[PDB]
């Protein structure tokens, strides 16, 4: 990745074996669940445009998905060309040519290319741009991976209230769209699908109360 | 985090593999515990908004607790806002806007906005606001999940004093409280809920007597 | 390997041990698979011939395929002979006689004269030299290991698409070739090789249709 | 902990993560035993005021020896205040408070006040202050969580020698005492707990035969 | 081991825990195969007399390969004493006596007489002569612990090739010798240990055929 | 331990937390064989009074091994003082006082009385001296703790020639004494205790037969 120094410069440092092994340890036990986006953002923190395909290159399974992110790069890459359309020209002596779409999707940058992109003044960030296009084309997967709908959660008739809001918010942590979005649904099957003596108990608290007030009065 | 240099000024340090993968570990073993806060201000030490919301969006199961904070902290949000109203004015050279809720929350804040925060003459301790209340919101979750009431521990037939103690005190520190309240419930439980042989023992050293003395003379 | 020092200047430092436990670990466990060729450069990064040739000597089990890659490497030998032909004559006190193809090998240099050859100014890049060879022989070992096609992949009568796409693309990072010819096999078997109510879906979508909107116009 | 720099100014560092795991570790597996007192004092060499209570905070279970800490800990605290009666009067632009039982507890003191306490001319050593106390503390624990005694160790009729002398200093070890105090119990117990034709073998060695000695005496 | 400074001085380092603990673990898995000799010389790079001994004071199990290696070294000692005979006479001021069997053995040498030895002008690789013998003294042990011939090695009547090559080279690797021997057993055995349908189609191929070209046609 | 730093002065650093780990873990795993005297000098290289103190405290396993060693130390103490007398008088500004036994041993020595004893002109190498006695003990505990004695070994009558000397050198590599001593035992049991149909043909070879040689034409 590239991590400052002691002379306080953006140097570059060749990308350790413990978080390579660990990328693919997290895609060969988590596969593809709701705690992958933020270990997709932790360990590639600060990492290069090589650096985050050199981890999209090693994923045990998923292959739709792995290259899912490269085409939300391409995909993303002509709102970039047509948002950001390079100027003709010569390059500066201390300066480096505009990127486009192909460049920023790492098939027609040089590593050299990418090295000064962070390392400028100031230094675009190409590295964070790339992280919200892959961590994007991964937070759509989460919630298109989704097995379970939020409107197929129902109490059961002998289960703990512990596991139901474990399930309930096991799939509305996976389903990401809006802030308010996932409140809406918190709203019209929290409580709209719940049991028969537990609907009551949770209707008399108020549309008011804490889920732990909530996890509180309906205790076992 | 944010680490003093050689310089004596507050940088800022890319959060360490260690730390996030020791985070969830946590989690993914003790769970919630009565010992999850200290760990949850040991590793976050000297953590940053991003920081501690990255840490906070990272836990291996139990989401009916992670996002329990983020309630609290909406609650505890509105009292800066009602206690700090942020005066509306220009922003000087050399300082920054009044933070409120929402920016103390880390939806309308950006890391260089905090960044800041840590870094000023005198600096606001930002950082530890949010470690408080996450500490707090994480509290109230270790009582809620202790499975045992401190009503409930009553010494066995056949059972050790060493084995006593670890379970008796295991709902009292779960069920996280002022330091007198706990003093208040040992002094008319522990002693009140021993054995027929064994209460005149610990009945016989005084209130005065220290546990010392209430471990030795009921030694086996 | 070669790591610039605090004076600026390319030393040597002994091949950590953690290395080359991870050199084997990775092929006693991934063995010949396409996650294998970004490893085979990643802990290499800036070794010298010997450390290369080390970590060739300790690759566990292939006895037809930790060989295989010399038969090509020693092809490649004979390219740079014809390509640079060493011209006689006396080695000056601060140059180094022009390398060959034994050179290259590592069967014919000694420590000390590979140690100068990415130590020089220009420093000639030996190192990466063998890289390129040894991931060349390494992509055909892949090929030549893979026991999937990519005109047998069929999508099942009750299988996913998540599933469909990763093998789809499984075999074709086995099969290493050039990007184009790779996209040409991507657009006359992707859509080609589908169901018979899953082809019309692809089919209407039309041949412009991004991955994910094809993942997403089948989401089942 | 508190670590010297390349400038030989004393420095705080962020208390590393495998200390941490390991302070636990060997808590969760020799519990309370006689090799816990130099793991207790070896991986917090340097330890400051808070990282020693962070420790003793993490230690998950085992209350009854954190009580016990405490109420040890508190006895030990009040001596300071008899014997260093801190003088009121205004602190120096270069100097600092006295610090008095609750200061050295970590209850009325500060990180950056326990900051300058090690890094001072001279530095005042309140970081092993605790270390005794806290050592002293858990060496009652380990007395008090002794299931053997130095008069209940008695020589099997079918038992080895070697198996004797572990078990012999096993329960020695456990009791913490002055060394002369342990000599007494090893001229008293040792060969006067042997076998009917062990004791006269010891005894025919006379007062003045090394340990060593008796072993090869009895060698069988 | 000996590691250059920063002043191009060769210093001494003590030997490194890892490099111990996968010393003994690879011996402890491999047991003694044909990857075991690359392993032998890969961690003790530099290895001075003791470091190698103390290598050789730590292999579990192997009885005959342990003291092999001392004995073959004794024969190999006896050839150093008759082919450079240590003349008598006093040592210089900068200078050092002239070694024989026994002080290269490492029983009559000191480690400050080995110091000198690597660091000198010139200096004697007095540390990779034993790496030599030691690997020799290894080269047979594999070969009297192999426990399959290169004559026993037949392909089955329903095996695929890519065992059929690993049996074949399982012994060819393990009974070390001459390049060019293990070559002649490769074209009296290879094709000439074939199947009865199977011989015709590489004996149709030629003798010029390539590894990879005999698996082509033998593809199934 | 004592490790030279950047200046070229020998400084103390704490003990490291891994080699602690492995201390306990070599003794509660290798218990007391023959291959602990070289990890029993290996991890403790340059180790101080102290640093060998502590790891002589914690040993999982035969508790009272260690006082055998610690009542060495105290027996090889006489011989020190009745070779070497401290003389009385005042020290120098730049001298120590002469050490004597219960300095050695470790009860009467501060750090820094041990801290400038492996940093002198010349250094007095205090810690070899405890490592020798220490690793004296050892050697002699390996010997001592043989459960099978050298005319116990006898060939079986269905056994493999590698199983025959797995267990007759086994008991020669514990029973250490001298390298001639070892021969004595090795030329008067390892033929002399062999097979009806073995004997003849380890008598066919001659006296001055190698052990890969005795296990050539043995072969079977």
């Amino acid at each position: 990745p590239i991590v400052q120094n002691l002379q306080g410069q953006m140097v570059h440092q060749a990308i350790s074996p413990r978080t390579l092994n660990a990328w693919v340890k997290v895609v060969e036990e988590k596969a593809f669940s709701p705690e992958v986006i933020p270990m997709f953002s932790a360990l590639s923190e600060g990492a290069t445009p090589q650096d985050l395909n050199t981890m999209l290159n090693t994923v045990g399974g998923h292959q739709a998905a792995m290259q899912m992110l490269k085409e939300t790069i391409n995909e993303e890459a002509a709102e970039w060309d047509r948002l950001h359309p390079v100027h003709a020209g010569p390059i500066e002596p201390g300066q480096m040519r505009e990127p486009r779409g192909s460049d920023i999707a790492g098939t027609t940058s040089t590593l050299q290319e990418q090295i000064g992109w962070m390392t400028h003044n100031p230094p675009i960030p190409v590295g964070e741009i790339y992280k919200r296009w892959i961590i994007l084309g991964l937070n759509k997967i989460v919630r298109m991976y989704s097995p379970t709908s939020i409107l197929d959660i129902r109490q059961g008739p002998k289960e703990p209230f512990r596991d139901y809001v474990d399930r309930f918010y096991k799939t509305l942590r996976a389903e990401q769209a809006s802030q308010e979005v996932k409140n809406w649904m918190t709203e019209t099957l929290l409580v709209q699908n719940a049991n028969p003596d537990c609907k009551t108990i949770l209707k008399a608290l108020g549309p008011g109360a804490t889920l732990e007030e909530m996890m509180t009065a309906c205790q076992g």
